């Protein structure tokens, strides 16, 4: 997985301008590293075995409230969404397959269109498509393109 610019971007951003380092960041696993030793900043996730179960719980969730469980228990101040983690209309390919079977789900027993409409009632949509414009506790903070950090609240 390479660096695009929006990461480089986005993680310079955040190495300035998030309290220095008592808090973490939330994220897809794949990005902890970037997030831990380029950004400076305490993650959820770094790794397959530890917080990714945690990442996926929090982004495949459908309420903020059992959400906030997460956000809570991990002392969550701020959540990392890309682009390539969400359900695009033109392909199947996304990282949310992955993120739904380590939340539990078995997608190949799914329609496709059951899938879609999953993915439209989660807190990654709510956050990464509707910039969180329908959620009480995130705001979204700053926008990197295909990188997007938002706020707890």
């Amino acid at each position: 997985m390479e660096m695009t610019m929006d990461w480089k971007e986005a993680l310079n951003w955040m190495k300035e301008n998030l309290e220095a380092q008592d808090y973490a960041v939330l994220s897809w696993w794949d990005y902890g590293n970037w997030i831990l030793y380029v950004a400076k900043k305490a993650v959820v996730c770094n790794n397959f075995q530890a917080g990714a179960d945690d990442a996926a719980k929090f982004f495949t969730a459908q309420s903020e409230e059992e959400a906030m469980k997460i956000v809570e228990k991990r002392k969550v101040r701020y959540v990392v969404t890309v682009e390539e983690l969400t359900v695009k209309p033109e392909t199947n390919k996304t990282k949310f397959i992955p993120i739904m079977q380590i939340a539990g789900y078995s997608p190949e027993y799914m329609k496709n269109k059951e899938i879609i409409d999953f993915f439209n009632k989660t807190m990654l949509y709510k956050l990464h498509v509707e910039n969180a414009t329908n959620l009480t506790h995130f705001r979204l903070l700053k926008n990197f393109g295909t990188v997007k950090i938002f706020e707890v609240k």
